[PDB]
């Protein structure tokens, strides 16, 4: 048994952002411990699906270790252990008791704290969810962390020429897709909605990107769904079998299908939301002491008076030092402000790079050049709901182009002409 005055589990993003706030606040040797069952310290997570696959000047650790990615500076392991905060990595908690404050390890080892900062992040859905045929085979990739990243480099060598499968047309889907392309590999993107990024994208948005990737080679697969996979002798995968029996040839299979909250040690234990472990506005947990933060919370998105749950890299960095300032702050009789979040997301492919800023509600308008042929594309798109802006897309622009659009979706402004607004396009956001 080791006992901790804070202890946060799991050691991804928002584990590292948390860490930086506790050495900024004054943390002790011995009192902070990150609980982890990756072997690595804290690392920037979207670096997996871009610069670590790419064939030449690929992205490896320790480079993009926390807190690279937001241009602060790298935690090495012995950032930590310089600072007197025990990693604990390799080691997975499979029990945990809000009750009597313990975790228990998969080895029986366990651990008590005073504070808990639940950051677990998501799950990665597998096929068999669906009771896929074969989904078992070699060679059928799922990417979430570092040693998933690792295994993918090394059948990405192994297939190299050969063909690939995405299946799912979501974030993974698109990122994989590109990486596979960049690879030599002949690339077949799978999904059964009828376009790409169906929870953000309109149909709009998603035409530009079915055009492009067509371009570089990559047969995108609309309304179509896997089934089944072939296999060899040694159970490699083969083929990839559809709902309408088309096969298509596979030496490398990757699935990005979705993630859920890695919330099953606490079910019962703490209140949910939305399959998140509901949070207020300070990432508390139903019981004192116990916070959650990044990809597991779901807490009070302030601008839009709802619970939301956020599962993208801004967040987990943001969410991460409102939690540790809140619990700093308790122990001085402090309150800290209420967290204000402005949701953005953004994905790279290719040469293309979007950013979103707000909430994808009410009706959308098209702007800009979205000709996937043209050197330079240009475009975006405005969300209107009430007669005002709640959300911006906008591919291809420029740092003051993404943060007017960025601007655009924090003030909400009014829209009097909707006509006024197709005809100002990007200037509308660049004025206000
Ligand atoms: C490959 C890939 C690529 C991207 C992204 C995800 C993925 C999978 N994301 C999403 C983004 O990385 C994500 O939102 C953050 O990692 C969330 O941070 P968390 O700390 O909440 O979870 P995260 O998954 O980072 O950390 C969870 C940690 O808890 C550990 N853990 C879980 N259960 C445990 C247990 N029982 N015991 C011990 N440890 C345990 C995990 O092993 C991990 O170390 C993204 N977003 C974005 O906006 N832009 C992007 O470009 C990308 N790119
Ligand atoms: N740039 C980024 O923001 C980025 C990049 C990579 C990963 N991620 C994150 O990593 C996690 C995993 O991403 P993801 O792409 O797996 O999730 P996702 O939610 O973005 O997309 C999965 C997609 O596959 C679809 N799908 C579901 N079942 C399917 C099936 N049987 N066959 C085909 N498609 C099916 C889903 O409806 C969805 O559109 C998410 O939390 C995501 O936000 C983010």
């Amino acid at each position: 048994e080791k006992h901790f005055k804070y202890v946060i589990l799991g050691g991804g993003v928002a584990a590292g952002y948390a860490a930086r706030e506790f050495a900024k606040q004054g943390v002790k040797p011995g009192e902070l411990a990150i609980i982890s069952k990756e072997a690595v310290a804290p690392y920037e997570r979207p670096a997996l699906s871009k610069g670590y696959l790419f064939p030449q000047n690929a992205a490896r650790l320790p480079g993009f270790h926390v807190c690279v990615g937001s241009g602060g500076e790298r935690q090495l392991p012995e950032w930590y252990s310089e600072k007197g905060i025990e990693l604990i990595l390799s080691t997975e908690i499979v029990k945990a008791d809000l009750s009597t404050k313990t975790l228990t390890s998969a080895a029986g080892a366990t651990f008590t704290y005073e504070i808990l900062i639940i950051a677990t992040g998501s799950s990665v859905i597998k096929l068999t969810d669906f009771g896929t045929q074969g989904a078992d085979s070699n060679n059928i990739l799922y990417l979430r962390e570092i040693d998933d990243a690792d295994k993918l480099v090394a059948a990405i060598q192994a297939k190299k020429g050969g063909k690939a499968v995405v299946v799912g047309g979501g974030y993974i889907g698109l990122e994989l897709s590109a990486a596979l392309k960049i690879n030599d590999f002949d690339v077949t993107m799978v999904f059964p909605e009828p376009w790409c990024m169906p929870r953000l994208f309109t149909a709009d948005i998603a035409a530009f990107y079915e055009a492009y990737y067509t371009n570089k080679g990559v047969k995108v697969l609309k309304g179509t769904l896997a089934v089944g996979f072939d296999a060899n002798a040694n159970g490699d995968v083969t083929a990839v079998k559809l709902k309408d029996g088309k096969v298509l040839e596979a030496d490398i299979v990757v699935v990005g299908v979705g993630g859920r909250p890695l919330t099953t040690l606490f079910k019962g234990q703490v209140a949910e939301e939305k399959g998140g472990i509901k949070t207020d506005a300070f990432f508390e947990t139903s019981v004192p002491g116990v916070y959650a933060i990044g990809d597991v919370a779901t807490f009070p998105l302030k601008m839009y008076n709802e619970l939301r749950r956020v599962e993208h890299v801004d967040h987990s960095r943001k969410s991460a030092e409102q939690a540790v300032k809140a619990i700093k702050g308790k122990e001085s009789g402090e309150s800290v402000p209420e967290y204000d979040y402005l949701p953005y997301f953004y994905s790279r492919s290719f040469d293309l790079g979007w950013q979103f800023y707000g909430d994808n509600v009410g009706e959308t308008i098209l702007f800009g050049d979205s000709d996937p042929t043209s050197s330079k594309p240009k475009f975006g798109s405005y969300w209107i709901k009430d007669g005002k802006v709640f959300g911006a897309f906008l591919e291809g622009g420029s740092p003051d182009e993404n943060n007017a659009i960025a601007k655009v979706a924090k003030t909400q402004p009014p829209v009097a002409s909707i006509e006024e607004l197709k005809k100002e396009g990007l200037q509308f956001a660049s004025k206000i």
